[PDB]
């Protein structure tokens, strides 16, 4: 016990011990795509995950990440809205109980099945730990999932779960591509706000890819049997672990295209 996603501990309660979950750039939040404005100003995204290395995949009792090392410029952010130069620290997925829902970020309220979010530091930082303090220390890339087609540069990750399915279990996961989740298209949404779990911390530009990617209900079913708690404890099922969108306050989405 301490935050998560259930009824006593859920997104309801976390502001009591993070009041800055009240705050004004708090994430996710509904994208009324009507109401973002197109800006010609912004630079095409730069995503070079080319000499990208994973190490590990972790179930963290919230949801699974999986890590990269990032000592090294090797999987960079970079263009779109950012200044300078973010580096690929880890990716994790938020999902649902049901295919209605599951996505942290909606789109007129659309709930996508789930939501993927890669995590970039400002390399002007030197590492996460300090960029979480900073009002532009991260850049997060959204990317929504849909039923229908399997993705296959998901597999690898979804057939490791089984390894991982209890709090606190890791295991090795290297070569992984994270070039193999990306839809087509690069056209996004960008806006600035926070880190969608405790500490809620208002340190990120918010990348929000406008295609989703599809995955398919055996691999989102996968999600589903990964496990809140702790080996040979109550069992949990790890779903429904996304915050629902938070209110807008003073801030424009901006869009990448028209
Ligand atoms: N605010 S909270 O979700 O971190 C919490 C911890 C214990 C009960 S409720
Ligand atoms: N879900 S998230 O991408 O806003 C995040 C939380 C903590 C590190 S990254
Ligand atoms: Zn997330």
């Amino acid at each position: 016990h301490h935050w998560g996603y259930g009824k006593h501990n859920g997104p309801e309660h976390w502001h009591k011990d993070f009041p800055i979950a009240k705050g004004e750039r708090q994430s996710p939040v509904d994208i009324d795509t009507h109401t973002a404005k197109y800006d010609p100003s912004l630079k095409p995204l730069s995503v070079s995950y080319d000499q990208a290395t994973s190490l590990r995949i972790l179930n963290n009792g919230h949801a699974f990440n999986v890590e990269f090392d990032d000592s090294q410029d090797k999987a960079v952010l970079k263009g779109g809205p950012l200044d300078g130069t973010y580096r690929l620290i880890q990716f994790h997925f938020h999902w649902g109980s049901l295919d209605g829902q599951g996505s942290e970020h909606t789109v007129d309220k659309k709930k996508y099945a789930a939501e993927l979010h890669l995590v970039h530091w400002n390399t002007k930082y030197g590492d996460f730990g300090k960029a979480v303090q900073q009002p532009d220390g991260l850049a997060v890339l959204g990317i929504f999932l849909k039923v229908g087609s399997a993705k296959p540069g998901l597999q690898k990750v979804v057939d490791v779960l089984d390894s991982i399915k209890t709090k606190g279990k890791s295991a090795d996961f290297t070569n992984f591509d994270p070039r193999g989740l990306l839809p087509e298209s690069l056209d996004y949404w960008t806006y600035p706000g926070s880190l969608t779990t405790p500490p809620l911390l208002e340190c990120v530009t918010w990348i929000v890819l406008k295609e989703p990617i599809s995955v398919s209900s055996e691999q989102v079913l996968k999600f589903r049997k990964l496990n809140f708690n702790g080996e040979g404890e109550p069992e949990e099922l790890m779903v429904d672990n996304w915050r629902p969108a938070q209110p807008l306050k003073n801030r424009q989405i901006k869009a990448s295209f028209k």
